[PDB]
């Protein structure tokens, strides 16, 4: 019984693999064949013991290995659990003994521990490239095939509010404003040093403020005699009597709410690895031979072999670089502390949600005496909990085998395996088997990606720049990735798929009485929104986020303690002339390294989004090590992301990685004052051996980053098909002095600006200029007028009470005035500002004006391409409160004379994009209000300004869509290009190995929305359990395999014809990308001018307090749930003419592109931006859905499927045999 026909192929979800075809010496074909009729394990969910749970699986369940020839018929199969192997004889010379005739010498007994092993299912072969008879079988669980099936979700802490207590908060989330302790009022910074009641005045001195840490040298030593880093005069709040605080108890007790934790620890699959583990068995095999089957050994992947190689700073995840400050000034904003808390990433951690929360960090954070607080303590009752190789991490990072030589890699997989609704396990590094000469032994090692990625540099990459991969000697940004596969493009090893950068969507803190108005941004902070993406709420944000709590209350018993700790105005900022530098930063810049003090300058520092990250992020630079500011990780895989490695040094590298002492936290507070951002290696270390695997990455297109705003505008939204640019027509539309503004470029939006304001150019301001007026009143000038921009009539333009300053040119007298322009000239202050602070704002010559990023912007791709960008809306579109058509107008005729006809909101949203453009392009109430056809078939979602007592209660919403981040497919080579599926775009990486300058460097090929079955598997509510692989075609078109089988059965049943438990009783419904927003609240009178410069936005958005009444609608709570807005927005794409037999499978390809596709030369030979958006708009083209016209099609390598490169198929496909 050769061929089992009780067996059929079958694909593994964590790698998209299938088969293996072979060719040379050995033609044919490995496939997967399992029993696909089993059931697996067998809303009332119960608990499953792993060991019952496996037992069952092992007695129900059968899987095996099937062989073909070169002419695709079935040779024979190979099942372990009845196969009965043996080990094949060798020669002296160690070379396995065979002949073409005979097979293998078999000695006559099994495999050690093969006994053990024989029940692992196997799930991946790779062909040896020195041996076409050697193959590398790799073993799994059976609980690990079906543990989709378990369904352990993540939850939610538990609330005594639910709104829609007080507060207003939802899903959890525990907000509550911080308030001065009288006991500790001492603790205050004085403004010491010297050598104007606007600065350190004790009285109208200029004055910085002094933090000094000393120890005595009397009897963890030196005993701290003075720590000014552990002063907390503002302490986290009491409410209802205890105080509160983020405790792991808030998910419920271990044992009607239970926390999230992993099926088995780390410690319970090392303990039975021969169950448990996943083993890689070596396997030859001649399918023409006498002896045929031979089964060399096992070799087990132990997760502690990859747990021994990480940084000794990840024991302890609690803590970071900055000690105590920052712990306590993270703890009392209601945030997470450290750089990987538990909170924000239990999938890494053997207690779960346990321990999800901010004590127990290995040092001490609240002894009684201020001096003994920061000692790491040796107490083992108080050790934390280390990063550690659960379950589902250990097997999200199985997959991708790879030969080099005598090294067999694991790259790893996409994570889908043990994937649940609302978490991320991802890809933490390489494990490696390295085999001798006679290949009669191998060892077993593992490394992190952290460690592997520590040299990256700027001028290694040929897109964005200054993207936040940095890293520093303590090793806390923690690449984690979805990994596509790692091919040989000739001499090279490409490395491909979607990465985690360092965290910048909450770099910016905010002030600590400012926590109850922006709920969202503390959301994001206390791990509870797992939102990457930058917010723009920049009202309450503090000028600068990096200072101690003893810089926050006052010395006069006043307001925030300004010019050190006041609200974030970038108007307000002073400027870098010589005298004023010489002025406020000199008498003290030169002590700060100097007898244990640094001090903090009487200096207004304030800047945009792009100031915060340039800043306080961790982007690249040319020196590697260099991040001083790590802040956090991401939640999930934010960037697309693709890297050449070194695959001798792969091969070559220790098997055991030794770190050094410059690797470790400081143990006393004293030791951490006295730092070094770099250190260099001690001897007997060798984690500096690592860093020169990577000498080339890719995050996409080789665009700068302004260039990059109209491909991102040219893009479709996979949605319906419109694209993000809204048709705009390019510098020639009517929007400056069927068709909208676009979502991110400034090209044609707004004013002509020639600007010269602040530290020649023809660019543009976008839309929300605050310009003002010239001296008739019908001219406008190039800039805002400081007197403008600052103005009491609380009010936002001067919170804090503010005043003007000059310095008198010859270093000295300052103290007070108007800022006289003759002998005082100086001003501390500028004179001309640019004119935009709106989310929209890019001013290449004003850092601290700019909002866009790089940062933001490869994040904006990514989401753009799985078409999730959140979205503000405060009208729910249901019956009386609908968006209407004239709600909005656009032409700049209109906007001349009143700009809150756009409904900018200003606050609230996401960065980097103009919100009403999104809201256009999602739901497109512009284009249905154009025609009497399907009678405005527009949900009516959207934005719109507040009106004379309404406040604006607005909340982000998803468009409904259910591709994630980690929705990736394997990795295939086609001539010196790579290419993969990315949700719903197949993507191709064409000028990365042999970079052709002038081109754009990517192509994108995507799922056609207006063709009915690409439609209906765009909008599935599973649409990756529907990808069956990539494979590349004979004239070098890749194809792509989809099973529709299961979007037809889900479509068959609908389950949330009705759903309200959303609003009823504030728990996360089970979609992939449900999020725990929560409401702004905007009052009316924010958006009223104020007096040469009538414009909505000259000043921030104040936003206000949050109440028990302030909170959302039920209408408007129910959005939150993404299904209600998919049936919204599919019963807008309301019709019914299925296909019948609606078609099983369909098999997509790319298109021809040709020589001229996607370069640049012909236009780059105005500015290039300009010149990139009018070669767009030149190459550019009343209906909910965006017809396929092909138009947008092979000159720029942006276009979707036509009919033609999309073919259905009528029988549906599990595993795909490919010789």
């Amino acid at each position: 019984n050769a061929i089992n026909p009780r067996l059929t192929p079958w694909t593994y979800r964590n790698t998209s693999f299938s088969s293996l075809p072979l060719t040379g010496e050995n033609p044919g074909a490995w496939a997967l064949v399992r029993d696909n009729s089993a059931k697996g394990i067998t809303s009332q969910q119960t608990t499953y013991d792993p060991t019952r749970t496996e037992a069952a699986l092992t007695a129900s369940t059968t899987f095996a290995l099937r062989r073909y020839d070169l002419a695709g018929r079935a040779l024979y199969d190979l099942d372990f659990s009845k196969l009965n192997p043996q080990t094949p004889t060798r020669d002296q010379t160690g070379q396995i003994t065979f002949n073409p005739f005979g097979g293998f010498g078999l000695s006559g007994a099994a495999p050690q521990q093969w006994n053990e092993v024989k029940n692992k299912v196997p799930v991946e072969v790779a062909q040896d490239p020195s041996n076409p008879y050697r193959f590398a079988v790799l073993l799994v669980p059976r609980s690990v095939v079906y543990y989709e099936q378990l369904q352990r979700g993540l939850g939610l802490p538990q609330q005594r509010t639910e709104s829609g207590s007080t507060t207003g908060a939802m899903f959890g989330l525990k907000v509550k404003n911080a308030e001065a302790d009288t006991a500790k009022s001492n603790e205050k910074l004085q403004g010491a040093e010297a050598t104007s009641t606007q600065r350190g005045g004790g009285d109208t001195k200029v004055k910085a403020l002094k933090i000094e840490v000393k120890k005595k040298s009397d009897s963890g030593q030196l005993q701290l005699e003075k720590n000014d880093l552990a002063n907390a005069p503002i302490k986290r709040s009491e409410e209802s009597g205890q105080s509160v605080q983020l405790k792991a108890d808030d998910f419920g007790t271990a044992l009607s709410p239970t926390p999230w934790r992993p099926w088995l620890a780390t410690e319970q699959i090392h303990k039975d690895l021969p169950k448990w583990s996943a083993s890689i068995l070596i396997l030859y095999d001649a399918p023409y031979a006498r002896n045929r089957t031979a089964i060399d050994r096992v070799d087990h992947l132990d997760p502690k072999a990859m747990t021994a190689n990480y940084p000794p700073s990840w024991r302890t995840p609690k803590w970071n670089h900055h000690g105590l400050w920052d712990w306590k000034a993270r703890d009392v904003l209601l945030q997470t502390t450290g750089f990987f808390n538990p909170r924000r990433h239990p999938e890494w951690f053997d207690g779960g949600q346990t321990v999800a929360d901010n004590e127990k960090t290995g040092f001490d954070v609240d002894n009684s005496e201020n001096t003994k607080q920061g000692f790491q303590k040796e107490a083992d009752s108080d050790k934390s909990a280390p990063i550690a190789l659960p379950f589902e991490a250990y097997f999200a990072n199985i997959g991708n085998l790879t030969w080099f030589g005598q090294a067999l890699l694991v790259f790893g997989g996409n994570g889908h395996v043990t994937k649940s609704a609302h978490t991320a396990p991802l890809s933490i590094g390489v494990f490696r088997v390295r085999y001798n000469a006679t290949g009669t032994s191998a060892t077993v090692t593992g490394w992190p990606y952290a460690l592997l990625f520590s040299g990256m540099v700027n001028k290694q990459t040929d897109g964005l720049k200054d993207l936040p991969f940095n890293n520093n000697r303590w090793f806390e940004y923690v690449p984690r990735m979805a990994v596509a596969g790692a091919k040989f493009v000739g001499r090279e090893l490409v490395l491909a798929g979607t990465i985690t950068m360092g965290d910048t969507a909450t770099v910016p803190r905010l002030l600590y009485d400012e926590l109850e108005s922006n709920l969202n941004l503390v959301a994001q902070g206390q791990g509870l929104l797992r939102e990457d993406l930058q917010l723009f709420t920049p009202y309450g944000w503090a000028n600068r986020p990096d200072l101690p709590i003893g810089a926050w209350s006052s010395s006069s018993s006043s307001s925030h303690n300004a010019p050190y700790y006041f609200h974030n105005n970038p108007d307000w900022q002073d400027r870098p002339i010589q005298n004023v530098v010489d002025a406020f930063i000199k008498p003290w810049e030169d002590k700060n390294g100097k007898d244990d003090a640094k001090y903090i300058y009487p200096y207004r520092y304030s800047g945009m989004w792009a100031w915060q990250v340039y800043n306080w992020s961790n982007k690249l630079t040319d020196q590697p090590l260099s991040a001083d500011f790590v802040n956090e990780n991401a939640y999930q895989p934010n960037s697309l992301f693709a890297a050449i490695l070194n695959p001798e040094l792969l091969a070559a590298l220790p098997d055991k990685v030794k770190y050094g002492k410059e690797n470790e936290f400081a143990a006393n507070e004293y030791e951490r004052f006295n730092q070094k951002l770099t250190v260099a290696p001690t001897q007997g270390t060798n984690w500096s051996h690592f860093s020169p695997t990577l000498s080339r990455f890719s995050t996409g297109f080789n665009l700068v980053g302004s260039v990059l705003d109209q491909v991102l505008d040219y893009v479709p939204w996979i949605g319906n098909g419109y694209r993000y640019g809204n048709n705009h027509r390019g510098v020639d539309d009517i929007t400056a002095p069927r068709s909208f503004l676009p979502t991110f470029s400034n090209i044609g939006v707004g004013l002509k600006a020639n600007v010269q304001a602040t530290l020649n150019l023809q660019l543009w301001t976008g839309a929300g200029w605050r310009n003002d007026k010239a001296s008739s009143g019908q001219s406008d000038e190039n800039h805002t007028k400081f007197t403008s921009a600052t103005g009491m009539d609380t009010s936002a333009g001067n919170p804090d009470s503010l005043k003007q300053d000059n310095i008198s040119k010859s270093g000295d007298s300052l103290t007070t005035q108007d800022g006289n322009a003759i002998d005082q000239q100086e001003a501390t202050n500028y004179t001309n500002l640019p004119p935009n602070l709106t989310p929209t704002a890019d001013w290449p010559n004003a850092l601290s004006f700019t909002n866009k990023n790089n940062a933001q912007r490869a994040q904006l791709f990514l989401r753009g391409l799985l078409g999730s960008i959140p979205v503000l809306v405060n009208r729910s579109g249901s019956d009386s409160n609908k968006f209407q058509a004239t709600d909005q107008k656009w032409s700049y005729t209109d906007l001349h004379s009143d700009q809150t006809k756009l409904n900018l909101p200003a606050y609230g949203e996401v960065n980097g994009l103009l919100n009403p453009a999104l809201v256009e392009t999602y739901f497109g109430n512009t284009r249905a209000g154009g025609s009497g056809s399907n009678t405005t078939s527009s949900p009516g979602i959207g934005f719109k300004i507040p009106e004379q007592n309404n406040d604006s209660k607005a909340t982000l919403i998803t468009p409904g869509l259910a591709w994630t981040p980690q929705d990736v497919g394997n990795l295939v080579v086609s001539g010196t290009t790579v290419s993969f599926q990315l949700g719903g775009w197949l993507v191709t990486f064409t000028d990365f190995v042999k970079p052709r300058a002038g081109y754009l460097g990517l192509q994108l090929t995507g799922l056609d929305a207006s063709d009915a079955t690409q439609r209906a598997l765009i909008w599935a509510p599973r649409p990756w359990a529907a990808f069956r692989g990539s494979w590349v075609n004979r004239l070098g078109r890749v194809e792509s395999v989809w099973d529709l089988k299961g979007v037809w059965a889900d479509q068959a049943q609908s389950d949330s014809q009705g759903s309200t438990t959303t609003a009823t009783r504030n728990a996360l419904p089970e979609h992939p990308n449900a999020l725990a927003f929560q409401v702004s609240v905007v009052e009316a009178s924010a958006y009223k001018p104020n007096s040469t410069n009538s414009s909505p936005y000259l000043h921030l958005v104040k936003p206000k307090k949050v109440t028990q009444s302030d909170k959302l609608d039920d209408d408007l709570k129910n959005l939150l749930d993404p299904n209600q807005v998919r049936t919204k927005l599919r019963q807008s794409f309301g019709t019914d003419h299925s296909t019948q037999p609606q078609p099983q499978s369909l098999k997509t390809t790319t298109p021809v592109f040709g020589t001229s596709s996607g370069n640049l030369s012909s236009v780059l030979s105005l500015s290039p931006v300009e010149k990139v958006s009018g070669w767009l708009v030149g190459q550019l083209p009343t209906n909910n859905l965006a017809p396929n016209t092909n138009t947008g099609n092979d000159v720029v390598g942006v276009g979707r499927l036509s009919e033609s490169n999309a073919a259905k198929m009528n029988d549906d496909v599990d595993g795909i045999v490919r010789t």
